[PDB]
């Protein structure tokens, strides 16, 4: 039997190439999304193209809320309903912008930032737990520690995962459920962003002077939940080609 | 004129002894408490009998809500309101019980750990910034944080969210002359409810002396980071634990 | 062309792991030790075995002294002289043994513990780079550097100018295309003077399993890192322990 | 009676400092030199003029070599013949400069920047904790010890195994009764060596001020480890750098 892999926030960029790797590696696919509908269902069409009944889409709002809890367990029990198995989830999807501290409201930003950064990575651990080669794989931050100007929500959150990422490793290891973290530095930057912005953070990166692709991210995860990882656990990956290593 | 400070969860155990010692150092304190109305007013009386309109009470729920930016933005407020002034903020007051993966609701244990620990901080030291010598930020972190206690993880996410925004407000308030920095106490003074056979393991467990912090060694470290001589120390987080985050499993 | 690869302390336990992984990814090998000759001469023999002329062996002692750079020099050129190119560098090999603060001379326990697992892989690295495609180099390093073990303070200053050699050598062979990365055991093969009691001590406290991973465990994410799959690491350290650097003592 | 202090390499900059201030704190010193022999005895005039016989000079090259276990060992009985005691050791002595991977050879440069960032320290650590069976040890580290200077390999990992000395020396002389800590600077007082216009671009990265640490900054929290305001905390090292290793590319 092929195992199954939900993926939040999979219907475009970083958690689009992780969806389709591990699609690629014999994984059935949950694609989750929020907004993204049409690319949600584009995905999942070319999936099952490939092989029938191997990928379907979830909608949810990962803003943190009353009803989070039974979002994230929704998600989980999507994936039992499609393919009567959860082997791997992917904590891909993520708010991210300013929050300086000197037209959404200020508990708002919390809600999405500290709700899809970290406490819906958290739900969806404790479902995909209560519901049980099994691992937890969470999209992190090489930056953490030299954080953006002005992010200290969406920071906090990556550090909150940070904590999740090892916590749930230590407390899930007898359940054989690894959990690990891959930390991009620079990798798809945003679309709206013009290609001089892009250049000024391509040329910070040691290994290369560019971002790193979708797929070299997805690679770090494919190796996390492989059986080459099997003794891998607690541990974040940084795929960040020595941006972190560089100092101001 | 005294410097003003607000010290959050400050009626009892570290928050407490935290409060006496800047007060005992020439501020005016702000005692934030939640339950504890009358161990808060006890102290407030002590100091204010040392002297007089130096210290005042100021009760709020920092678990997380639509109206938490409101109450932190009250509890800054009122160190304006009585003393003129808010020099220091300390981050103190924290829920801490276990949150285990496999009588309240996990909504409300979310708000409770992630509230206290992380986004109560945050909004006070947006509050704190906005309202604005030697101004700085001290945040009470955990020693622990990457050895983190079993089925804790909500605890330790707002650990984790607490370092983030030491870090992060380090660097965004640096150009106001605002310093954030973090002390992190490994274990200190236990938990009341905590059995004393578990209490005895705990301090077997540490090198420098087989014992808990005392509440007064904390905030000694608070004291230094406040200080004239931590004047180019931001972002920084002390830890204050004996060297029990150094001792492997 | 097959790529081709140095190991050091390749002819037992952990450095054969990865030698052997390597040569069944297709990688010719190097071979290196220091006193075990007969076994990693048994080694290269099962290698060539498999393919005739992809392994030799290359002796060398790696402690500390003015002529270690010659010796580091010399393994390169080794691999070169064998296979015509050096695509990957591995170093594992590591002495290991107590040196309280409190019949080897002090200054001989400083050669060997720095030397073999810090200056002799930043001499091999000048050397590696200098005669410079998917070139990478994997340090062995320690999951449990910042939780030591009692009295190991030369082996543990060692491993954490590793790690300080690893974010180094990183940034400053990027521009050349040479990745640089570690992996990180907890523990994994215990030593052989290692008595089965003390030895299921330290397998009971990893989470996963409650046991040391296999040799094959750690070849496993060296071969990671030095694939295509790793093309934009550098300068990570992957623990590769079971969660062993996560429990509180 | 007073107690007493080791400060290596005391003559200039920050470990001038660091001995004026411990000396003001009523310590007597022992001011190490290598080269500065004359600044050494201007500053022993200078403390001496302020209480008779509280400061002495010590000469030691602090390169590893077969003697320097000798030479650290002479360090510590200096502290005991002058002054009958030795409650404090602060291992500032660094040779810096870098050592591209792609004059000095290169084993005479592994000896200077690996013996004097951590060899010597260990030594004088070892020298330290034998002649006892408030007693501490502040190494001065460095803040930027994960974002390294490009072409400083060496420096670099004798500051990563000196953050290794400091935690495993915590945690092995925990039962002694002796901390261990470490101070990190970001940038303090620049090289004199270096151009003025690199000066400013270092100035310019600081948040806190774009200005560098005075050493008196850096001495302060020295001072604060070795104080009774320090009793619990062993095993931290306190960065010192104005937010600097907060600053991304
Ligand atoms: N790209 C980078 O340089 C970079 C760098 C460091 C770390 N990372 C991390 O790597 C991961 C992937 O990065 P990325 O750039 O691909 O991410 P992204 O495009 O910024 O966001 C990924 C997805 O998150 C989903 N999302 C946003 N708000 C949500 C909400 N309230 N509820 C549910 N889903 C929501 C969105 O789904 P819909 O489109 O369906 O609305 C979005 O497509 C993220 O976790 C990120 O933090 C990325
Ligand atoms: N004790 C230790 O060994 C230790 C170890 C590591 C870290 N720390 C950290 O050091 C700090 C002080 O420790 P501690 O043991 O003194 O703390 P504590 O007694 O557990 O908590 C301090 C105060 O926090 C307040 N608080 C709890 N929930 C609140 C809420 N929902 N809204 C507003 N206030 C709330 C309480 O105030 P009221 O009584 O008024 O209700 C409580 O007295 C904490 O941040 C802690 O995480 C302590
Ligand atoms: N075993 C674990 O649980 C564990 C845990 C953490 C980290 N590690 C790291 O992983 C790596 C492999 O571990 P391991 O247990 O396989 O190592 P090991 O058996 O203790 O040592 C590997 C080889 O190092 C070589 N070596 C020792 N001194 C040398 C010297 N002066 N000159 C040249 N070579 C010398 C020896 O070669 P010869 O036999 O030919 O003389 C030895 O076979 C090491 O770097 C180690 O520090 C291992
Ligand atoms: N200044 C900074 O921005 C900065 C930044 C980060 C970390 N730090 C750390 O803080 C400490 C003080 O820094 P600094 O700038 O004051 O240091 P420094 O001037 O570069 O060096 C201090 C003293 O070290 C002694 N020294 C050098 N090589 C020696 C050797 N081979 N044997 C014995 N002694 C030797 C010298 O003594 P003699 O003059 O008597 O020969 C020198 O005056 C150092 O450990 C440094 O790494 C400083
Ligand atoms: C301080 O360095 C960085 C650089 C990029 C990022 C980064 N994080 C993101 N998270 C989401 N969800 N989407 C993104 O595009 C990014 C992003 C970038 N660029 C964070 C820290
Ligand atoms: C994994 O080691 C620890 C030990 C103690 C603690 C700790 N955190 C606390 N937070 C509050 N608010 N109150 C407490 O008593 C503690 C506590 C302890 N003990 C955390 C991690
Ligand atoms: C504090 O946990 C550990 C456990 C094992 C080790 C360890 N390091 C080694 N290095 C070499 N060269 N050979 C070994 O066998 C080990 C070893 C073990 N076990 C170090 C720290
Ligand atoms: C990457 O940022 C820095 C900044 C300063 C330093 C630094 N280290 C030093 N060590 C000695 N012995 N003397 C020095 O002046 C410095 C120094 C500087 N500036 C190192 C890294």
């Amino acid at each position: 039997e092929a195992p199954a892999a939900v993926v939040t926030g999979a219907a475009k960029r970083i958690g689009r190439a992780i969806a389709v790797k591990l699609h690629q590696t014999g994984y059935r696919v949950v694609i989750h999304y929020h907004n993204s509908a049409e690319a949600a269902v584009s995905l999942a069409d070319e999936l099952n193209k490939e092989r029938s009944n191997t990928a379907v889409v979830c909608q949810a709002d990962l803003t943190n809320s009353n009803v989070l809890p039974a979002s994230c367990e929704e998600i989980i029990n999507s994936c039992f309903r499609a393919f009567g198995r959860c082997d791997v989830l992917v904590n891909n999807a993520s708010a991210f912008y300013p929050t300086p501290l000197v037209g959404k409201t200020v508990e708002t930003q919390v809600a999405e930032l500290i709700g899809t950064n970290a406490i819906a990575p958290f739900l969806l651990t404790m479902s995909f737990a209560q519901r049980q080669n099994l691992s937890i794989v969470n999209l992190c931050d090489a930056m953490v520690d030299q954080p953006c100007m002005a992010f200290s929500l969406y920071n906090m959150g990556k550090h909150a995962l940070v904590g999740l990422t090892q916590s749930a490793a230590l407390e899930l290891a007898p359940y054989g459920i690894r959990v690990n973290g891959v930390a991009p530095g620079v990798s798809l930057l945003p679309v709206a962003m013009g290609e001089e912005e892009k250049d000024k953070w391509r040329r910070k990166v040691p290994l290369g002077r560019r971002e790193a692709s979708a797929e070299q991210i997805a690679d770090a995860v494919i190796f996390l939940v492989s059986g080459s990882a099997q003794y891998i656990t607690g541990s974040i990956i940084k795929v960040d080609g020595g941006l972190s290593l560089v100092h101001a």
